[PDB]
């Protein structure tokens, strides 16, 4: 019989380009076939999915699609089966520990990830602003830009305000710019200053207009979508809205530049550290089967396919250079560096009530309920229940 396969791939992540892959795996592979079972679009949905799945020891999925920041939960709890023994050597440094965790290896790199400043390059040019390298001249530039097209669509900034996992990276943009650590020596390590004035920073886009009013509502894909629309100046987003921008849908073609975020006045432009790896459900029924897809999929030849066909940044550093990727998406070329000092959210099996505590702060304060000073407060309170002090 065949062997029916189901991996766990969210509906954010593509999953038209990796049916491709895998229809390739099943046409070199007799008696395997794969399916794929459809996520939701955020980090912490899919989650409260597996959460819900794996805590029933359901047996129905074999391969799972998880969060750079999964491997200490599931590693901690048994859920998946471990590679320990294997050489992570070809891959990134970055994500080769990643996946360790006590010395044992969660999971295999699925693809790399950063944040970026994406820009409309043409109203940038026609006002002759370059990239703004602080947040303070992002805010000059988008009021610039605002004031000359008189458009009332024209959103100067999007970012994710919605309570979801990219809103724990939103507040700590800010944080770590200015030099400040979640955790320090595995110690939380709270700055309560620079805690607020993150919180102030993004209230302070929808108070003076930059942002739209409802930010709190957004979404990593909301983001990708108006961008994509043309509703946008400047967009905190990951590498794969570039295969959006640049696709069949889209009315910002040619049009979009790269640029490393802005830094907070005196600090340094830093980034979120994301990606995702593939792991063996330790409950799946077909472990060998399971295994051998996973192997493939993390496979270099695979890292090509979706850096060139969905944007997704490579897990070998060879593939940056690689002449048909750098080609397709020349900027690709210039992303290693930001990857590789790209700042990682806590390591912890706790990781989703830090998730939950940081995201929904983030979302209160932008929704109007909480002021920044309180919520800051509430942050470092409840973090100090779950984090080691
Ligand atoms: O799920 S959220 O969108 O809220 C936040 C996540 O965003 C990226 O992943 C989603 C992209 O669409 C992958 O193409 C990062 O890679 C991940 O680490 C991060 O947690």
């Amino acid at each position: 019989m065949d062997a029916e396969l189901k991996i766990f791939v969210s509906s954010q992540h593509q999953p038209d380009i990796w049916r491709k892959a895998l229809d390739q795996y099943e046409a070199k592979t007799p008696g395997v076939k794969v399916v794929i079972e459809t996520g939701g679009n955020t980090s912490e949905m899919q989650a409260q999915y597996l959460n819900t799945v794996m805590s029933a020891k359901d047996s129905s999925l074999d391969v799972l699609m998880l969060d750079v920041i999964r491997p200490a939960q599931f590693a901690t709890a048994g859920w998946t089966s471990d590679f320990s023994g294997k050489d992570l050597s070809a891959y990134l440094p970055t994500y080769a520990e990643a996946n360790t965790v006590n010395g044992k290896i969660v999971a295999l790199p699925a693809f790399a990830d950063s944040m970026f400043l994406y820009y409309r390059k043409d109203l940038l040019d026609k006002y002759g602003i370059k990239p703004p390298t602080t947040w303070d001249e992002l805010k000059e530039a988008s009021k610039k830009v605002m004031e000359g097209e008189k458009n009332p669509e024209l959103q100067g900034l999007s970012f994710q305000g919605k309570a979801i996992e990219g809103a724990v990276c939103t507040f700590l943009l800010p944080y770590w710019s200015e030099g400040k650590s979640l955790v320090e020596n595995g110690k939380l390590n709270f700055d309560n200053k620079a805690a607020v004035d993150s919180l102030k920073l993004w209230k302070s886009f929808v108070d003076d207009g930059i942002s739209k009013k409802n930010i709190s509502e957004v979404a990593t894909d909301d983001t990708r979508k108006e961008f994509q629309a043309g509703k946008v100046l400047f967009a905190v987003n990951w590498s794969y809205a570039w295969t959006h921008f640049q696709g069949k849908e889209s009315q910002v073609n040619d049009k979009v530049g790269v640029a490393r975020l802005p830094a907070v006045k005196g600090g340094e432009q830093t980034t979120c550290l994301g990606g995702w790896e593939f792991g063996v459900s330790a409950y799946s029924k077909q472990q060998d089967e399971a295994k051998k897809l996973v192997e493939y999929l993390s496979s270099q030849d695979v890292s090509k396919f979706m850096a060139i066909n969905a944007a997704l940044l490579p897990t070998y550093a060879a593939l940056y250079k690689d002449a048909d990727v750098t080609k397709t998406i020349p900027w690709f070329a210039d992303a290693l560096p930001v990857v590789e000092t790209a700042k990682a959210r806590p390591v912890t099996p706790r990781y989703n009530e830090v998730s939950e505590t940081i995201r929904t702060t983030v979302n209160g304060v932008l929704a109007g309920v909480m002021t920044p000073e309180d919520g800051a407060k509430q942050m470092e309170s409840r973090l100090r229940r779950v984090l080691r002090l």
